[PDB]
C-alpha cells in the first residue's frame, strides 16, 4: 500500500495546541444549562479521553461597565478620576463565567495554556470615553487626553486581571491588550496602529517583569482579523521583539496560507464559518461549515501558514450559524457537538502541547499528510483521505534511533460515521498498518515502550 | 445545673453513616482460618456480633493481584497471562479468595453485614508497565502508559467484574468496588501508580463494563484509597468529570488526618487507619498514646465530626504480631484471640450507630464532654459522650420542638473504659429524659428508643 516514512531529523514549528473561547457571555450561556448539560459541554470541549481534548482556552478581559446584552464586565468598570489614582477593582469572582470554564479546563481536564486578551481598555482610559465604537488608549502617540496619560494604568490593570486569576488558582500564560485593532465595531473595540502597539509593549513588558505575579505571562500581539493584516504590523513590532513572545491573528480577512516573517510562534486565534447555516455534518459536499472543511482548514494553517496553534472562534453557544462548534439547546438543556468540534479534536487529542512538526513522505495523490513528535516521544501522523478506503503503512526513517522506534501503535478516525473512533492498527517490526477510511481524517500514533 | 443536659435537634441534619469496619486482606483471613473452630468463632464474634461484639457493619477485602500465595500475598483469580488483551482472561478460581470469602460469608450470613467493599491494590502483573503486581507500575493502555503487550484497560475492567461475579456465585454481594489503593505510593508489595487523571480515564471504562454486565447487583465504584485526606482531596478535581460514573470517595488516615470536609458530592469513607508501628497495647487509657482505645474513640469522633466521614475502617481486624496494626490479637500457639480496647472503641460506635443513621445536632456539652448524635433508620437516637473528666451526671433528651411520637418511650446506655467493654450502664428514664452517670475517661453511648410497634 502507501508507506508514510516519518523523518524525525527534519523539523518545523512547535505546536502549542488547539482551542476556542467562551467570551462575550458564551460561558454564561453554558452556566445556565442543567448540571448534566454543563458537564457534557465541558467534556466534549476539554476531555482528553472522550472529547476534543482542547489544550488552549482564550478568554476576553472584559472592558464594559456591566453585563448588559452579551457584554463582558470589567474588573475596574468605574473611573478612579485620574490615571495617577489607584484603579477601583470590583472583582466579582466570576469574570463573565470565564473563571468557572478556566477552573474546569485546568483542574478537571488538565489544560495548562490560558490566553487572556482585552478587546478594549475600559472607556475612561480611551479617547472616546467608551469601550465600544473604537477609540484609542489615552496617552499613546497621537492620543493625548485631558483626563491624563492612561498607558501605565492600562498595564497595571492587565497585570491585576492576571493576579485575580492567579489568586483563583488559574495561571494566565499569555496576555493580549488589543483585538482586531484595525477595526472599529459597535461592541468592545480599540484602535491601535502597529506603532502604538510597539509603544504599549514597551510599557507593559517592564510592568509584568517588576510585578509579584508567580508566572510572568508572555505578551501577545495583535489579534488582527487576518494573516495579511497581522503581517503588516510586524515591521513596527520588530523593535520590541525582545519584549513580547507570541504573534496572534485570525482567519477572516485573509487565510493563514504563508509563513509570517517573525521570530515568534504564530497562533491562529479565531476562525469560523460565521454566517453559514448550522450543519453538524462531517462531509456532504465540501461546504464551508462541514467538519471535513475544518480538518483541512487546520491542515492548511499548520502546513502552509506555519501556525503553532489553532483556535475556533467560539466553543459552545446558542444560535443556528457555524460561528461555534457545540450547539446549546437552552430549552431542552441539551448540547450537540458538530463534526467541526471533532475535526479540531482529531488534531488536538493526538498533537499535544510541545509537539514538534516533522517531515513525512510517501503520500499518494488523494492523501494529505503531516507528522508531529510529542514531548512524550509519541509520533502522531495525520492522514486526510479524500479518496476511498486506503491501506497505509506508517513507519520512521531507516536512520531513526532505536529509542525513537515504536513498541506499539493505535489509530483513530473522524468521518461521517466516526467521532475520534479507535480503528484497528496492525503493528509488526516498527510498522503500523491501518485502513484509512474514505473521506476521513485518521491519526496513527507510534508509541515508544 | 441538675447534671449536664444534652439536647438532640432532629431538625438539624449532617451526613449519613454507612458504618464501621476493617479488613482481613494479605492473608490475615488465613491466620484466622488456622485457629481452632472455637477461636475462629470468637474472632468472628468479637468483630461482627451485633449483640456481644463490635457489630462491625462493613468488611473491606483485597482483590488479589499476586501470581501465588507466597509470603502474605493475595493470589489473583487470573494469575496466568493470556498473552494478549484480545485473548479471553484465564480464570483459575480457588473457592477461597485468600480466606476472605469465608470471612465475608460469616459476616453476611451469620452476622447480618450488608456492605462488602472489594478493592484491588494492583492489576495482575501481566496488565502493567512493569510486568509485576508489586513495585508500582501502571495499567497498560492508560494515557502515558502504552505497553508493547497491548492495551489492558478493558481486560482489567472485565477482570474486576469477574471477581464480583465469583463472589455473587458464592452467595456474597460485593456492594462497592475499588481498582487502586494508595495510587501515589510505590511499595515492595501489591501497588499500582495512577494519577487522578488516569483514575478518571479508567472509571469511564469500568462504569459501562459494570452497567452492561450480568451482575445481579451493580456495585458502586469507589476512588481512590489515597493514604490521607489531603492526598485524596487533591484527586477530586480530575475525578469531578466522572462524578456520574462512581459513588464513593475513599481515603486513609496516614499521610494526613480526616480534619476537614472534602469538596465532593459523594459519601467519603475513611477506609484504613492504625497505629502501625506502636508496640501492642490492649489498654483503653494509659496517657492518650497512639495505640490506646481512648485515642481511637477520639480518632473516630474527629473523622466523623471534622472530616465529614460516612464510614470508619481500622486497617486490620484480627492478626498475629506485636504492633497496633490490628484491633484483635491472634496467639497462633495458644489458639487464642484477645481484643484490644481499640476493637471496643470502634464497637462503642458501630453497635449503636447502624448503617443509614443520619448525624444530627446535639447541644449542651460541658468542657470535659465531646458529643455527637445519630438518628438511626428505625427512629432510635444514639448519643455519643466522650468524657475526659471524672464521672459526669448527664441527661439526654430530644429538643422540645420534637413530635411526641419521635420522643423515646425507653432508653439504654453502654460504656467502654479501662474496666468495661461495651457494658450496659443504668439509663434512668422519666418523661422522655434518660439520666446516666457517664464514667470517668469513657466513651458512653445513650440510645433513646421510640415506642414504634410496641404497645
Ligand atoms: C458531608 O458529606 C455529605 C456526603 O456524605 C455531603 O452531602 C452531599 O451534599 C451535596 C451538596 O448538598 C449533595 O448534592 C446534591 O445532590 C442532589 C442529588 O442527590 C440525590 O442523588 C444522589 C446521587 O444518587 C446516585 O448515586 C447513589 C450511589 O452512587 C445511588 O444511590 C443513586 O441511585 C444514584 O445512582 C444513580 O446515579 C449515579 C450518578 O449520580 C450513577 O453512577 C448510578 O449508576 C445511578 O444511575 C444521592 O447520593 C442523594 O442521596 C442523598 O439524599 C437522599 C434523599 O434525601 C438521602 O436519602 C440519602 O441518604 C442521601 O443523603 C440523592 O438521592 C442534587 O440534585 C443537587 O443538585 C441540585 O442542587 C444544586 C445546588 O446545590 C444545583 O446546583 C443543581 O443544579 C441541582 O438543582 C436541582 O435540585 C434543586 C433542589 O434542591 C432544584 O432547586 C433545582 O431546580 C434542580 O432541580 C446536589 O448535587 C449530595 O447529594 C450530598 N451527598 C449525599 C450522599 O448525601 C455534604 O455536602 C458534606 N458536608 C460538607 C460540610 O461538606
Ligand atoms: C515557523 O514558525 C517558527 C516559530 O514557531 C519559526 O521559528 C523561528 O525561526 C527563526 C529563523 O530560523 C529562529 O531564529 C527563531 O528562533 C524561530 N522561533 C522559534 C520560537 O522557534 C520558523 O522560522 C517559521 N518558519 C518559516 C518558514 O518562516
Ligand atoms: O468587517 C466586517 C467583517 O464581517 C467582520 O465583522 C468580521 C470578520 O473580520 O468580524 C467578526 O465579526 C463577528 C464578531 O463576533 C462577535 O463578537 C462580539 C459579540 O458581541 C457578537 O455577538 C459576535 O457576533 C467576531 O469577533 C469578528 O471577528
Ligand atoms: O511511605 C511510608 C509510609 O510509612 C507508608 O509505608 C505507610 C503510611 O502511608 O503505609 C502503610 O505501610 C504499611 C502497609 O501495610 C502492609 O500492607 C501490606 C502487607 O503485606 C504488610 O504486611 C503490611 O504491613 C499499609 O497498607 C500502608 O498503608
Ligand atoms: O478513544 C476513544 C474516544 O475518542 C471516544 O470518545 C467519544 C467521542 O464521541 C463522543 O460522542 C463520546 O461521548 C466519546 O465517548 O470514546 C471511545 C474511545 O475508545
Ligand atoms: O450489651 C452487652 C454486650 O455489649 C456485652 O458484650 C460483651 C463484651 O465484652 C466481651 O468480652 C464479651 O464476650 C461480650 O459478651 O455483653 C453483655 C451485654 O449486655
Amino acid at each position: 500500500g502507501t508507506t508514510l516514512t516519518v523523518d524525525l531529523s527534519t523539523t518545523y514549528q512547535r505546536i502549542d495546541g488547539f482551542g476556542t473561547s467562551e467570551a462575550f457571555q458564551r460561558a454564561v450561556q453554558m452556566s445556565r444549562l442543567p448540571e448534566e448539560g454543563q458537564r457534557r459541554a465541558l467534556d466534549v470541549l476539554f476531555s482528553t479521553t472522550n472529547g476534543a481534548g482542547l489544550s488552549i482556552l482564550r478568554n476576553g478581559i472584559g472592558s464594559s461597565p456591566d453585563m448588559s446584552s452579551d457584554h463582558m464586565v470589567s474588573i475596574a468598570p468605574k473611573s478612579p478620576g485620574s490615571p495617577n489614582n489607584p484603579l477601583i477593582y470590583s472583582w466579582d469572582g466570576s469574570d463573565n463565567k470565564q473563571l468557572w470554564v478556566s477552573q474546569e479546563a485546568v483542574h478537571t481536564y488538565g489544560v495548562k495554556t490560558i490566553y487572556a486578551d482585552a478587546w478594549s481598555a475600559p472607556g475612561y482610559m480611551k479617547t472616546n470615553g467608551n469601550d465600544a465604537n473604537g477609540g484609542t488608549l489615552c496617552g499613546l502617540s497621537g492620543a493625548q487626553c485631558a483626563s491624563g496619560d492612561w498607558r501605565q494604568a492600562y498595564a497595571d490593570y492587565l497585570t491585576k486581571y492576571v493576579e485575580f486569576y492567579q489568586e483563583s488558582n488559574v495561571t494566565v500564560t499569555h496576555l493580549g491588550f488589543i483585538n482586531a485593532p484595525e477595526l472599529t465595531t459597535s461592541y468592545a473595540s480599540m484602535r491601535f496602529s502597529a506603532s502604538q502597539a510597539a509603544e504599549f509593549i514597551r510599557i507593559l513588558y517592564p510592568t509584568i517583569q517588576k510585578s509579584n505575579l508567580t508566572y510572568k505571562p508572555t505578551i501577545a500581539c495583535c489579534d488582527a482579523e487576518g494573516w495579511n493584516s497581522q503581517a503588516g504590523m510586524l515591521g513596527a513590532l520588530s523593535s520590541v521583539n525582545s519584549m513580547f513572545g507570541l504573534v496572534t491573528a485570525h482567519a477572516y480577512t485573509s487565510q493563514p496560507g504563508f509563513s509570517m516573517n517573525t521570530p515568534h510562534p504564530v497562533w491562529m486565534t479565531a476562525a469560523a464559518d460565521l454566517q453559514g447555516a448550522w450543519t453538524s455534518a462531517w462531509y456532504s459536499y465540501g461546504g464551508a461549515g462541514e467538519g471535513w472543511t475544518w480538518a483541512n482548514n487546520v491542515y492548511n494553517a499548520i502546513v502552509n501558514g506555519n501556525a503553532s496553534a489553532y483556535l475556533y472562534w467560539i466553543g459552545a453557544q446558542t444560535g443556528n450559524t457555524n460561528s461555534h462548534m457545540v450547539h446549546i439547546d437552552a430549552n431542552a438543556g441539551t448540547v450537540e457537538p458538530s463534526k467541526r468540534l471533532w475535526a479540531l479534536g482529531q488534531w488536538s487529542r493526538f498533537v499535544r502541547p510541545g509537539a514538534r512538526r516533522v517531515a513525512v513522505s510517501g503520500a499518494s495523490g488523494s492523501l494529505r499528510t503531516a507528522a508531529f513528535r510529542n514531548e512524550d516521544g509519541s509520533v502522531a501522523v495525520v492522514v486526510i483521505n479524500s479518496g476511498g478506503d486506503a491501506a497505509v503503512n506508517v513507519r520512521l526513517a531507516s536512520s531513526s534511533s532505536a529509542d525513537q522506534q515504536p513498541a506499539s501503535a493505535k489509530a483513530w478516525a473522524t468521518d461521517n460515521s466516526r467521532a475520534i473512533e479507535e480503528i484497528q492498527a496492525s503493528f509488526a517490526d516498527g510498522v503500523a498498518t491501518v485502513n484509512v477510511p474514505s473521506r476521513s481524517m485518521t491519526t496513527v500514533v507510534l508509541y515508544p515502550a
